[PDB]
């Protein structure tokens, strides 16, 4: 029984992870493209642009498609047509092609993560479905890692065209594999299935716990990517600090959010092992709201006593707990709303999330700027951390609503 659950992960692992190494390969071999070729950073943020929207409509459409048809043939396709825009851009020559292509990418890289999460769940149990997400999850972390040395070593000694030809056959190779080895349904193999303890999008949607998750997970996400952003200018223009600074503190809550991810999916599968069945609450309720209480305690005590005569300690651990407070509940919004779907609706409510998180982002870009430069930052930050106190106020209001969704009985 466990071969083939070591074999799927280790596969969903390789392609998960050349994914998010074929995705940010661009931006790996860059400088050898700008000495070779000469770029315009308008021209730079029309294609990053380009792929942040093919993206996102491509995650849309692939969540809402995938239950449609198998977990297995879009993730194989998905990846051979990355590994082959990849290999027909070392031919390209001008800036629109160069945009074009990568815009298929973008489309391209929207059927990655739907069915994985699809097979996840289907052959785990519930007792070790978060772990194994978080686990699965950390590929791309780890590719974002050991991504750029690995380019500049082979950028040394040969040019990005042969870098990224390597790569897309490699890709190529890695989906056939991937379609070989990956079995999306223990039933398929002959075993006897896990029982699954119909329902309509009608009634689907029309259920209020999924718009509650949204509104959290949309709240937590636009925290998170304002403070992300704007840590350093705060850090600089105000407090008086030195770059280093800015840099350690960034890596510092890099690392927390890495610990804070892998953390949250361990203690919320084994709480929700030890917990009994029901149809009210939900076991991982406690830690969702123990870590946005972190969040915000985190977030006020940065704001009122980190001053200019601050050890780089202080700094350090709070950069650390606001990563860990703040990537625990973004792996488990996703979790929940992947796991108390119903069994054929999750891709639709992933996708919901998704867009939901979309929003969010957008809402703390140049809005909280104008903001910024309106009065202060100081305010921005109250703002957040004033809106953050709210919204997990009005979630711990809500722990004992109706969590299923679908037809009731």
């Amino acid at each position: 029984y466990g071969y083939y659950r070591t074999v799927i992960f280790s596969a969903m692992f390789g392609g998960y992870s050349l994914y998010y190494f074929n995705r940010k390969t661009f931006s790996f071999v860059m400088p050898s493209l700008v000495e070779e070729i000469p770029l315009d950073k308008d021209d730079l943020g029309f294609i990053t642009s380009s792929q942040s929207a093919a993206y996102a409509i491509s995650k849309f459409v692939s969540g809402v498609l995938s239950d449609q048809m198998s977990a297995r043939w879009l993730f194989s396709s998905g990846l051979l047509l990355v590994g082959l825009v990849n290999i027909f851009f070392a031919w390209s020559s001008t800036v629109p092609v160069f945009a074009a292509l990568w815009f298929l990418n973008g489309l391209a890289q929207g059927l990655g993560w739907p069915p994985c999460g699809k097979v996840l769940r289907k052959w785990f149990e519930p007792s070790q479905f978060g772990t194994w997400w978080a686990i699965l999850s950390t590929s791309m972390n780890l590719a974002g890692g050991l991504g750029p040395i690995l380019a500049t070593i082979l950028a040394q000694s040969y040019s990005w065209r042969s870098t990224l030809a390597l790569s897309g056959a490699l890709c190529v190779v890695v989906s056939f594999l991937c379609l070989l080895l990956i079995h999306n349904e223990p039933a398929d193999v002959g075993l006897r299935n896990l029982d699954p303890m119909e329902s309509t999008l009608q009634e689907l949607l029309l259920s209020p716990y999924l718009w509650v998750l949204s509104t959290g997970y949309l709240v937590v996400f636009g925290v998170k990517t304002c403070c992300t952003d704007w840590g350093q200018f705060f850090l600089i223009q105000e407090k008086g600090q030195s770059a280093l600074v800015g840099s350690s503190y960034m890596s510092a809550l890099e690392v927390g959010g890495l610990v804070g991810s892998i953390a949250a999916g361990y203690l919320s599968d084994r709480a929700m092992a030890k917990a009994g069945l029901s149809n009210y609450g939900n076991p991982r309720h406690g830690l969702l709201l123990f870590m946005m209480a972190g969040m915000t305690v985190s977030m006020y005590l940065f704001r009122v006593t980190v001053t200019s005569d601050s050890p780089k300690l202080w700094i350090l651990v709070l950069g650390a707990v606001f990563g860990f407070s703040s990537y625990g509940p973004i792996a488990l919004f996703g979790v929940i709303a992947n796991e108390s779907a119903p069994p054929n609706l999750c891709g639709t409510s992933h996708a919901i999330v998704g867009l939901m998180a979309n929003v969010g982002g957008f809402l703390a870009g140049l809005p909280f700027s104008t903001i910024a430069k309106h009065y202060s930052w100081s305010t921005a930050f109250w703002v957040a951390e004033v809106i953050c106190a709210a919204s997990t106020a009005a979630f711990f209001l809500l722990r004992n609503i109706r969590t299923k969704m679908g037809r009731v009985s």
